[PDB]
Order: structure tokens, then C-alpha cells, then sequence
């Protein structure tokens, strides 16, 4: 038993993770095949942080001007190539170490591994939450951008974040791997504000099943609702709405543990009206959200 | 900015991870060079090791890398750990040493199940040398550890769930931390404690991350604050365990028994309904390593 945020094994993703330099900016690039991916404002100088134009930046470089290293060897760039907010760097050499891979962008609520990078060496891992108002609460310092978010499925590696920038509220925003970003947000070091955060609803239900599954079971009761009464107590509390989706992907934990989607609902309709009075969920006082029904399946179910 | 529980990349030990079957029991092994290391208890079928071993006989044990069937050669006691020697050397044999570690050092765990990686999650040694970990039946051999420039420093093998829900284990030598036997004997884990340095890391943390609501004028003595952590069931802080905070301290501009006083007040009060780095409990899985290697800032 037990439960803790869990990542998937990251070293089919740290085989890909290269070094990427332009003058005196370095950050971290994706080795897939014959090309790196990486954020386009690794193209960015000093001269204009606040509003530049990429594609003047773009066209006053060449292929030699961008320096990338796997490990000791140098990469030999051999084009480059904007889309969107992310560059393309087709190298001489293909990544014998690429995974089965697809690009994939990912929902609100939809929780990834982050393998946060500095200088192309992978540092450490862990879970990330796509949040409702389209941030991350992860751990990034200067040079981490270009580190990536994955999920992985049989095998095969499902990338879904680039990290690109910090908020000023210590947020995170990034793009998916076609350069698009997640949110309104811009990659220039401009006044943004993410906008109000809600709870993801479906997450907090896996993480109550997942605490029954663990024993945790005080917060239960006798009662039930409806999902139109349920969802109603959702919008007074700044919660996301509840899907008959939702219900269905609940369904593998409500057989798990003898506990109806309908009656968990119930349960959590009176912790949000009365709070925990002291006690505590699986070692935390808050109600966490950042654990999908599947998160829950693959760490608590054979 | 942001501070999360952080494991280390597990590629390294992904590559040593092998399946270890023995009759109806199956359960996870190490494979570095030339030997694969599981638990003992594999052996054990459905307890007097040591004639069980001497019964067993090298095409009694089966050994999976992957799809690869790796031959027997002979097999060895390690403690409570045992070490299964194979023909065939492991390519992706990392530099590595086994290490055991002390009551609330940190490290990652590779949970595995038929000798494939499901997770990878960050546990700590608990003062009753108990690790609260994730594992289902099947996760026995699974190791945790800790790397260092490329360097994997093995700590941990897991061997079995206690009745309380918190898992036992042995080092890479097999020898087990804590009391506990990989017997059925009743064994129950003593009272946990809650791990004092590492709680003033993770506050030192969030006062690096801007979350300094906590921070007030007062400072105490060493002994006034481990009287009041006693009371709370937190371990004495040491002199030691000042000296280690030291660099927080010196980045932070706050007094080690500065910070104490601000942990010596939200013990007795509570939070008050806030939180510190997400949390509105207190933190004790961070050692003030943890803290720099992340929080460089
Ligand atoms: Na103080």
C-alpha cells in the first residue's frame, strides 16, 4: 500500500535531453530523430527581452551560430526552422536512443512527468498538473527551459510540455511540442497574469478513492446526490464542473473500493462544507487535485 | 522558482532491473556486473534459509533481463539479501556503490513489478527506520538511491509491508534497517518522529521562495526549542544539525535558532488555516541537501 506522487521512469526521455547554445544564452533541446527541438527565444539577446521580433532574430542566424552538445559530442546543425514558439534544429545525426514517441497536447486537469533539465543533464523528476488556467506548479530555474513533460503509455513516450517561462507568481508556462502554447501566455518577459485557478473536481474524487484504497475512509458517509446537485456545490466553491465522463473514468476505483462516483460526491459535497476539522487525508490537510483516476489506477491496482 | 519532491533520473537503475522467478514466487532483482541481487524470500516457497538454499539449485532460479534469459551460474547468501550469479555481465553496469543510510537522509525509489519499472518517487528513511512508500505485492526487490555525478549510490531494497501500511527493507548488503526480520514474526514498526532538521530545511525553502509569513522576532535557546519539540514528538535538534543548516542560513540572512522560533510557534499555534510551499502541514522529506541541490536561487 501507500501513496506518493509517483513519475514514470524517466530514462527513455534522459537519452534525449541535449545542450543547446546561441551566444550566451543556453538552455535545454529535445534529441528526437534528426531533430532538436527546443523554446525559440534561446535565439533571444539582450538587446530586446521585452516584445522582439523572432523572425527578424531568426533570419539575421545561421546553422553554425547554434551550438548543440549531447554529452562530449558536438551535433552538426544542418538546417533550423520555426513553428511557433518552438525552433527545429535538423541535425547530421539521428539519436540512436529515440524512444516510440508521439507529440500530444494535453487537457486541463491531465497530470505529466517533468524531467527538469540544466545544460542538457538531466537533474530530477517529478509530477505536474496541467492547471485549469493552462500553468504548472513545477520546480524551474534559469536554464531549465527547453525541459520537457511526458507521459509514458507501452512504451511509448507521449511528450506534452516544453518549459519555456516563469510567472510572476512563481507559475509556470510552457508550450506543447508544436510550439503552441498552453494558455494566453507569450514567450517575452512582459506583464502576464495567469488568470484564477479552479479545483480540478474528477482528480480530487480519485485521491478520496485512493485514500479508501489506503484506509482512509472517515469522510464517508451514508449519503447521496445527484450529478446536477453535486455539480451546483462544484461552481459555489471554485470547483471544475463534474461529467457523466468524469463518472465513467471514475469507474475502476468506485469497483475497487464498494464506493459509488455518486456517493464519493456526496462525501466530498460535506468535506467542502465542513472541512476536515482537523483531520487529515492521506497525510495532507488540503484536498489535493493534482492525481488523475488513472494516476490513482497504475500506483494503487495491480 | 517552486519547490516539488524531486526524484532523481532512474535511466541508470532502469537499465539493472531484472525479474527473479522461483517456482510460483516472482519478484524484482539488481543486475550490476555479474550478479543479480534480490531478496532472500524468493527462495522461501509457500523459515530456515540457509537448508532452503542448500536444496536450491542454479536451474531453480530463472532470470529475466527483459526478454533475455540470463543462466544461473551459482547462487550465494548476502545477509538477507541473495546474490544470484550470472554468465553474462550487465552492459549497463553504471558506477555505483552500495551506501546505507542514516534516519532522515532522503532518496528515490525505482518501484518495480516482474522485473519492469512502473514509478519512480522520493521516500526517507524514517527515525523508526521505516520507509512510507508506494508498493503493491510483487514490488519486493525493488531498490532505492541516490546519484551523484553519474554515480548511483544504492541504499535501499524493498522487502515487505508492515501491518501499519510502511514498508521494511535492507540495504544492498542485506543487511535490514531496523529491527525487522524477513520472517513472519509479528514485528510492528516503533513510533515514528517527526524529522526536525528537515522541517527547518523546508521552511528555509520556502523563505527562498518568497513564503515567509512564519518568520518573527524571536529566537531561543537550542534546549528551549528541543523541549518544545519533544513535546510534539520531533527529534532533538543537534549541534550538528545547526552546523548543517549553515549554508540556509548564511543565503537566507536568518539565524538557525531564529528560524527554531518560527518552528517552535507554529507547532503550539497551528497554521492558521494557510500554508507554507502548497502545503498546510509541515514537511519533513527535504534534507537541507535536498533543499540546495533544487533551491539553488
Ligand atoms: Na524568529
Amino acid at each position: 500500500s501507500g501513496f506518493r506522487k509517483m513519475a514514470f521512469p524517466s530514462g527513455k526521455v534522459e537519452g534525449c535531453m541535449v545542450q543547446v547554445t546561441c551566444g550566451t544564452t543556453t538552455l535545454n533541446g529535445l534529441w528526437l530523430d534528426d531533430v532538436v527541438y527546443c523554446p525559440r527565444h534561446v535565439i533571444c539577446t539582450s538587446e530586446d527581452m521585452l516584445n522582439p521580433n523572432y523572425e527578424d532574430l531568426l533570419i539575421r542566424k545561421s546553422n553554425h551560430n547554434f551550438l548543440v552538445q549531447a554529452g562530449n559530442v558536438q551535433l552538426r546543425v544542418i538546417g533550423h526552422s520555426m513553428q511557433n514558439c518552438v525552433l527545429k534544429l535538423k541535425v547530421d545525426t539521428a539519436n540512436p536512443k529515440t524512444p516510440k514517441y508521439k507529440f500530444v497536447r494535453i487537457q486541463p486537469g491531465q497530470t505529466f512527468s517533468v524531467l527538469a533539465c540544466y545544460n542538457g543533464s538531466p537533474s530530477g523528476v517529478y509530477q505536474c498538473a496541467m492547471r485549469p488556467n493552462f500553468t504548472i506548479k513545477g520546480s524551474f530555474l534559469n536554464g531549465s527551459a527547453g525541459s520537457v513533460g511526458f507521459n509514458i503509455d507501452y512504451d511509448c513516450v507521449s511528450f506534452c510540455y516544453m518549459h519555456h517561462m516563469e510567472l510572476p507568481t512563481g507559475v509556470h508556462a510552457g508550450t506543447d511540442l508544436e510550439g503552441n502554447f498552453y494558455g494566453p501566455f507569450v514567450d517575452r518577459q512582459t506583464a502576464q497574469a495567469a488568470g484564477t485557478d479552479t479545483t480540478i473536481t474528477v482528480n480530487v474524487l480519485a485521491w478520496l478513492y485512493a485514500a479508501v484504497i489506503n484506509g482512509d475512509r472517515w469522510f464517508l458517509n451514508r449519503f447521496t446526490t445527484t450529478l446536477n446537485d453535486f455539480n451546483l456545490v462544484a461552481m459555489k466553491y471554485n470547483y471544475e464542473p463534474l461529467t457523466q465522463d468524469h463518472v465513467d473514468i471514475l469507474g475502476p476505483l468506485s469497483a475497487q473500493t464498494g464506493i459509488a462516483v455518486l456517493d464519493m460526491c456526496a462525501s466530498l459535497k460535506e468535506l467542502l462544507q465542513n472541512g476536515m476539522n482537523g483531520r487529515t487525508i492521506l497525510g495532507s490537510a488540503l484536498l489535493e487535485d493534482e492525481f488523475t483516476p488513472f494516476d490513482v489506477v497504475r500506483q494503487c491496482t495491480s
